[PDB]
């Protein structure tokens, strides 16, 4: 009566070792609970010779990718190996060869996830990525997350104990949350990858690595972290879509949050991603990343759920809604200003066009800052033109 | 194309919603997937009652027994609520071979578990959608939880606006989250349920609503609040279930909360369950709406129609508040040293006239009756949570 379900492994490293010691330890029981026998026929790796643990022996190690897109027998691919090329070619392959495929590869975009999927759907057979999307999990209009752990251990840091952020990454570096080279994280480049996924899913529309205005947090310094303070703000590295007339605009970038607002508690390396809709309440998911054994068991899980359903557009349309029933803020930092700070708020005053509020702060000598809520667009330009040195604006939210 | 018949049991706001959505894709379902969904029957207590979905084009009935017994049926909405008659409603669905789908927001785990057995012994499903951030979707050692709107609402307001609870109370009758009653929330009966539900769902272990151990918010006062706040505390009505040996231990009480705790920030009407088991995690949110509800039923319906893990590799706080005491809080402080079984740390401050309060960290359960025979007047305990 059992069932064999003939699978193949696309690379062999920490995730690839964690997909099989799961599947491993778990045979027996898949077998007698699911009668299912899955069978590990093929692992594509980089390089043959390796030494490998004891367990790795056992299974048919191959460098030739062509050997298991061309063995019929195999059911399902599940790759782990990472990249943009070759690897979404394979993966095309499997699926217009009627194989499903699970992948965990942290490269994917949408525009690779999309193409897959519809390629999915036409080959009559299954494409699973939540391995690939990784932690946290109708109409979504905006959303705003914390979406990359160094970083935010990074502003963390100096936030709680006071120092600048060369001190605050080299500690981090110290503590094995950032990497010797951290450019991916603390340029905010991984979390512009998670925004382009989130829009996706989020949004059902594809944006592309490059649409997404990226500014990481190197030069973030403690006096724009005390100065917000002092104005009721925390400093984070917010990943931000925002879905509007048809259109996703899409930001990575230091953020002043309300001390009040659920993001602002969000500490060390710990993530979140706070959903806002029509016409529901606002929500948010709270946790960190994922590591290898999660990402494992996340593959597993999906490996089980193809399984399972051996032998699409959501797009639930409301309204329904109908029956039953965007300005924008700024921190703005001024140098080299002669003259006091009721001077510079009179100065805004004056010149700003029609807001919600002005509030402005001491800064650094011959520098203050400002708080507006409730412009149409940036004032930068409109300050410039005045005559003042603007060393940068940050978004203001929560307020 | 397939016909799916499917009945509803209720029809107020989220039945009305389930039966718009289905409307409105009922196309999109035809199309995209093999299926018409047929809305045969709609239960309603009253067939004379005005209603959101408009005057209407479906079948209303008043008597359950004509659903219950029509054959061509495959499977049983339930949006109605109640425990009698209605989950025996549920029992003869099953057991007449029918799918069942129910948003039942009275159900507890006792009647969860019969249902699921019954629905897997008679080869049918049971899905079930309760909205406290969808349950189900929505190991773990502990969970900890705001899950009554309205009583965070008037601790919030009391905390923000420096209000007695009375008049926070006030505030909140009229702001309608709040009713005339207010005792399911105040008393925190709607958050010792949503305890009873979380603790089923994340230990698979069956409570009654009678074990979760319960204290409302009337005697929270504002001089506990900024007592609290002073000592680096906010006041929650925390509902928490701790799985340990076996045993679930549950309640709903008001309990400080270190103020870097992401509960600590979840204010006013909004809710939170936060899971410990591995990294902590936390879903918020407010009680899912009516269409969210409807929605999450018709994925429900959508699933139903379609369908049909060895991974290898505690002490207590307090918050004690004690009255009448002659002497200074250095006194109180050294008393309190002396009679106290062995603990982790002490912290004393003043509440009011003769009254100091201690949070003490480290000990196996609470030290009121101790105190209490020592000849001290304890006002109240509160437990700490948060603690690093």
């Amino acid at each position: 009566h059992m069932k064999k379900l003939n699978i193949a492994l696309l690379g062999l490293g920490t995730v690839g070792s964690g997909v099989v010691k799961i599947i491993e330890e778990n045979r027996q029981q898949i077998q007698d609970t699911l009668n299912k026998d899955i069978v590990i026929k093929h692992i594509l790796v980089r390089d043959k010779s390796k030494k490998r643990p004891l367990n790795i022996s056992q299974y048919h190690l191959t460098e030739d990718v062509n050997e298991i897109l061309n063995d019929d027998s195999l059911d399902i691919i599940v790759e782990v190996m990472g990249g943009i090329e070759p690897t979404v070619d394979w993966l095309r392959t499997a699926l217009k060869n009627k194989k499903h495929v699970i992948t965990a590869n942290k490269d994917l975009l949408a525009v690779h996830l999309k193409l897959l999927e519809d390629l999915a759907e036409e080959n009559g057979v299954a494409l699973k990525f939540e391995a690939s999307v990784a932690g946290g999990p109708n109409n979504i209009s905006k959303f705003m997350g914390i979406l990359n752990g160094t970083s935010n251990f990074i502003l963390s840091k100096m936030t709680k104990e006071q120092t600048t952020f060369e001190e605050a990454l080299d500690e981090a570096k110290r503590l094995g949350f950032a990497e010797a080279d951290p450019t991916d994280d603390v340029e905010g480049v991984d979390a512009a990858r998670k925004v382009v996924i989130t829009s996706y899913l989020s949004f059902n529309q594809v944006i592309k690595l490059n649409d997404v205005k990226r500014r990481g947090i190197s030069g973030v310094t403690l006096t724009d972290i005390n100065v917000a303070d002092q104005l009721g703000y925390k400093i984070k590295l917010i990943g931000k879509g925002i879905y509007e007339n048809g259109k996703v605009n899409a930001s990575v970038e230091p953020t002043l949050i309300d001390k009040k607002h659920q993001l602002a508690a969000v500490e060390d390396e710990y993530n979140a991603i706070y959903v806002i809709g029509d016409a529901v309440g606002d929500t948010m998911f709270y946790g960190k990343g994922a590591g290898s054994l999660a990402t494992g068991s996340a593959v597993v899980s999906d490996l089980l759920n193809v399984a399972l359903f051996f032998e699409l557009p959501p797009h639930f349309e409301l309204k329904t809604d109908k029956t039953r029933e965007e300005k924008s803020n700024f921190f703005v930092v001024v140098n080299h200003v002669k003259g006091s700070i009721e001077n510079f708020e009179n100065e805004l005053k004056a010149i700003l066009p029609f807001h919600r509020s002005l509030r402005v702060a001491n800064y650094d000598n011959q520098s203050y800052a400002a708080v507006i809520v409730g412009l149409e667009s940036s004032p930068e330009e409109l300050i410039t033109k005045h005559g003042y040195e603007v060393d940068k604006v940050y978004p203001v939210e929560g307020v």
